[PDB]
């Protein structure tokens, strides 16, 4: 018997409702955080946002032209007219990502835009035998398409030094920063870790461009099949200290950190 | 013969699009601002957004009760479930409006959350006869509506100290200003009237740095299909531009005439 306990884990914050359902066991919603749909800040980050410091591009189209200096950014747009990457997108090792922004000439439609638009896919909250928490999408998601942003606290990394908890930390790459999502996160702080994932994590700037604050956003790796559970990779400074605790359940045949 | 210059002025980062028509000279759409939609700033604006520091409520209804304690912030909600502000909402001597935030525990569709939603109302960019642009509805707006927000780049008193160009500026109160000179929205084309049909109304959002109150337009009665918008500029514009120009407000009240 699967129990409905959240039909929205987000409260309208998305653009469609995130159920969280529990099969396993009598564990209710989880509520020892709150629920944010973008990156929050308790002490002030600095974070560059005079428009003057925006490079945009001033395309007379929709951006679709090796001229848009937004694409040239970013290497080239890596995005096609439906906003998955192309099939050229390097997973194993992504450029940055720029989008098109509010000082750029173009239209707020433009091919350049698709993280800045936000959460779409249709994913739920749910209790897996082993590990928690999870999270799963309930539709197929083509390969290259926007799943997810990794949201939270903005945090430098000399605070992340003194917090106990480490274990939803997304480390954005000198003076380094961090998203912790223990206190504040969306639906991101869920998902579980795959040594094969699913999910391949992107830095995108969109709003602004200050290279230190990368926003995170998870793109499919695949075709995400309907019930499948989302996996990203934590990588080696998660396993470096998590490994000393417990070994990785991913169970994938290729694992590392078993 | 009415022009049509642009579809919307906006390229499309409204929920509607803002048109532009001219049917009384040559002169193309405006094209010496950048349009944005929200506030910008060019110099930093150290805005306290520490999410810890906001005040939230704790409701368990769509916020439309006595108990919600954002709506207490302004003594009460002053929306009603169509997001007008009421009758007896003080249009003379306007409160602050507290609306909702991600801290509070109701949902995103609660009844205390009108401004941040965004432009609704059908707007249009015209030329006018003797005023330059201008905007107008091109809908019946009913009273107490939320038209638009006065949008552009926040900056400080002694930055506005220096600036030539003050034909677009909104005083906010240490006191800070929106220039919408350079970056500003459709606001940044409304002309001023003695007797006007738009209040601005303080408002806090994602925020509530007191210094930074965004500024809501509201309709003060039911403005009519076709009517140009306009609000008092107030004392201080006219106290140094009436050295240079008189209202064409047309006012049979007009003070500044
Ligand atoms: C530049 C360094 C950024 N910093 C400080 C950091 N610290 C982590 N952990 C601890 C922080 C508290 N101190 C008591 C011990 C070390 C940490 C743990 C992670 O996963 C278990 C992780 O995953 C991606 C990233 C992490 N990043
Ligand atoms: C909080 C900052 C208040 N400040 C500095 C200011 N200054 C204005 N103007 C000038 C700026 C350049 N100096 C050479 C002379 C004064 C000004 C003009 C306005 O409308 C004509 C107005 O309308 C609402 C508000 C204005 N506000
Ligand atoms: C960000 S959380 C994921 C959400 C978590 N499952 C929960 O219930 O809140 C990361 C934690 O979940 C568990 N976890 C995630 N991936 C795992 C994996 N591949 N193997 C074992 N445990 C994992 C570990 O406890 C890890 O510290
Ligand atoms: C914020 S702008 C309004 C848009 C302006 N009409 C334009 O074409 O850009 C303010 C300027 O418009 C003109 N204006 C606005 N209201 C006026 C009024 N009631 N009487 C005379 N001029 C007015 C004045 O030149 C004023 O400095
Ligand atoms: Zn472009
Ligand atoms: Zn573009
Ligand atoms: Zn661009
Ligand atoms: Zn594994
Ligand atoms: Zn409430
Ligand atoms: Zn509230
Ligand atoms: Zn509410
Ligand atoms: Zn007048």
């Amino acid at each position: 018997v699967e129990r409905i306990v959240s039909r929205d884990i987000a409260r309208g914050y998305e653009r469609i409702p995130i159920p969280c359902v529990n099969a396993v066991d009598s564990e209710p919603c989880p509520s020892n955080y709150k629920y944010v749909s973008q990156n929050c800040v308790t002490s002030p980050m600095n974070i560059d946002r005079n428009i003057t410091h925006l490079q945009y591009c001033v395309c007379i189209d929709d951006c679709s032209s090796s001229n848009c200096m937004c694409g040239q950014l970013s290497m080239r747009c890596w995005y096609d007219k439906d906003g998955r990457l192309l099939p050229e997108f390097n997973m194993a090792e992504p450029p940055l990502i720029f989008e098109c922004n509010h000082a750029c000439s173009c239209w707020r439609n433009c091919r350049n835009r698709v993280v800045q638009n936000g959460l779409r896919a249709r994913l739920q909250l749910y209790r897996t035998r082993d590990m928690g928490w999870g999270v799963r999408s309930l539709q197929d998601i083509p390969p290259g398409t926007f799943v997810c942003e990794y949201v939270g606290e903005l945090i430098s990394d000399s605070e992340a030094d003194v917090r106990e908890e480490d274990s939803y930390l997304f480390d954005l790459d000198g003076e380094v920063y961090c998203i912790d999502a223990r206190f504040y996160g969306n639906v991101s702080r869920f998902i579980n870790h795959h040594c094969e994932p699913n999910l391949v994590p992107v830095r995108v700037f969109m709003a602004h461009q200050d290279l230190r604050f990368p926003r995170i956003a998870f793109f499919s790796t695949r075709l995400i099949e309907a019930g499948e559970q989302l996996g990203f990779d934590y990588g080696e400074r998660f396993w470096d200290i998590k490994g000393k605790l417990f070994s990785c359940r991913c169970g994938s045949p290729k694992c590392r950190h078993s």
